């Protein structure tokens, strides 16, 4: 087994440069999970955006109203779960 070895903070990077999960396992009207910092929500995808770097997908909350109806990145949507990758440490000044 392994332990809690991933507690960075002040983390950079904006595009995921080639990531474990892909839209490839995305389609229309799928359910799809959210996973907050320290919270935990659900939501629906309704359309597929693939003109932006990474793409964007438009999400949708059930019983829910239509303000939180919007559209986001892959960076707050989680195909299946948390894909831990490797990272080296950088130098700094001011």
């Amino acid at each position: 087994m392994g332990s809690s070895h991933h507690h960075h903070h002040h983390s950079s990077g904006l595009v995921p440069r080639g990531s474990h999960m892909s839209v490839d396992d995305i389609i229309i009207k799928c359910q799809c999970w959210v996973q907050k910092n320290d919270e935990e929500r659900l939501a629906e995808i309704l359309s597929i955006n693939t003109r932006k770097a990474p793409p964007k997908f438009y999400v949708h909350y059930v019983n829910y109203n239509k303000r939180l109806d919007e559209w986001i990145t892959t960076d707050r949507i989680n195909l299946d779960k948390e894909v831990l990758y490797p990272k080296l440490k950088a130098t700094d000044e001011d």
